[PDB]
């Protein structure tokens, strides 16, 4: 599951995993797994 929240803060990356600042608001990982 690709993770995304901030815009134009990581550029165009194939993988969802992007660098995060002091505080990033993103969808928390699913309970599943």
């Amino acid at each position: 599951y690709r993770q995304s929240s901030a815009t134009s803060s990581f550029g165009g990356l194939g993988g969802g995993s992007v660098r995060f600042g002091p505080g990033v608001a993103f969808r928390a990982p699913s309970i599943h797994g």
